[PDB]
């Protein structure tokens, strides 16, 4: 499964061929997918709901995806996503820009680190349940999501 | 009309209400908007055209609202914009948040710093064409954009 914490063995040229085929079709429509990624997981997640202070009073699925708070929110960790997905070869940028993200989550937004994990496996659901090479790519910005904590 | 230099009155509280009104409608559909804001921009501007990378190849209005980098880089535009509005009853921040951008925009994405008020001008036609105190908060905006030039 995915896992936030220790290392992870390096993606294959394979895994990455597989990665970016599945991704693709995603990414194409991000606003559509990653609202309804953020709004599964905000909704079958009652615990981590108290760290989106703006989503305070929302609580169907319909009062979710029309808030453009939520909207916004979901089209950045999408895209987040996909900045990891395109420097998959540079693994030196990866690291630089979610190590710059981890600061960000651990100093200003205060959230509890436990919960990547869990938002991340929504993630790797929607776009290839089941795909080992996915779950690494998710393992790794996990855990990079944690070193600032 | 707009301004990039010097200096503008402060809002008047009756101001900032027509502008709040004014954008709700229009921040509500942001991702629609932004993308019909930035494409009327570029295609009525060839000049600044060059300063895109990401759009080479585009040329049409129908081949920019496809492509999912054209909807990110406005989706990112409105919303800054969107930052500046609700922060108007908060100038420092204001100002902070805008500062930060300037600096991108002059070491990072090598902008023209004239074309600022231009695609200004688009957003307050789009907005609310006319209202002399849109004009007044675009103005603040682009002098602020401009400070790290
Ligand atoms: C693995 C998925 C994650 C990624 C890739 C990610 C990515 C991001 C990005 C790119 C931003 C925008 C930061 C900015 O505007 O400078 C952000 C903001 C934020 N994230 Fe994360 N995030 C992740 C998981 C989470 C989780 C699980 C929580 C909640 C427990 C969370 C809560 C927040 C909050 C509260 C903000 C600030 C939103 C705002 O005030 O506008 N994130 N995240
Ligand atoms: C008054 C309107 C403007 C605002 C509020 C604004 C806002 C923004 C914002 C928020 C970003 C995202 C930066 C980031 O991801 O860290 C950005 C990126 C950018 N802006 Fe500006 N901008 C404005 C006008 C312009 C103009 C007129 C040009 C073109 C001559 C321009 C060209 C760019 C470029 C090239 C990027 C980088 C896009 C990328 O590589 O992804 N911007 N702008």
């Amino acid at each position: 499964p995915i896992v936030d914490t220790g290392s992870v063995a390096p993606l294959s040229a394979a895994e990455k061929t597989k990665i970016r085929s599945a991704w693709a079709p995603v990414y194409s429509t991000y606003e559509t997918s990653g609202v309804d990624i953020l709004v599964k997981f905000f909704t079958s997640t009652p615990a981590a709901q108290e760290f989106f202070p703006k989503f305070k009073g929302l609580t169907t699925a319909d009062e979710l995806k029309k808030s453009a708070d939520v909207r916004w929110h979901a089209e950045r960790i999408i895209n987040a996503v996909d900045d990891a997905v395109a420097s998959m070869d540079d693994t030196e940028k990866m690291s630089m820009k979610l190590r710059n993200l981890s600061g960000k989550h651990a100093k200003s937004f205060q959230v509890d680190p436990e919960y990547f994990k869990v938002l991340a496996a929504v993630i790797a659901d929607t776009v290839a349940a089941g795909d080992a090479g996915f779950e690494k790519l998710m393992s790794m910005i996990c855990i990079l999501l944690r070193s600032a904590y």
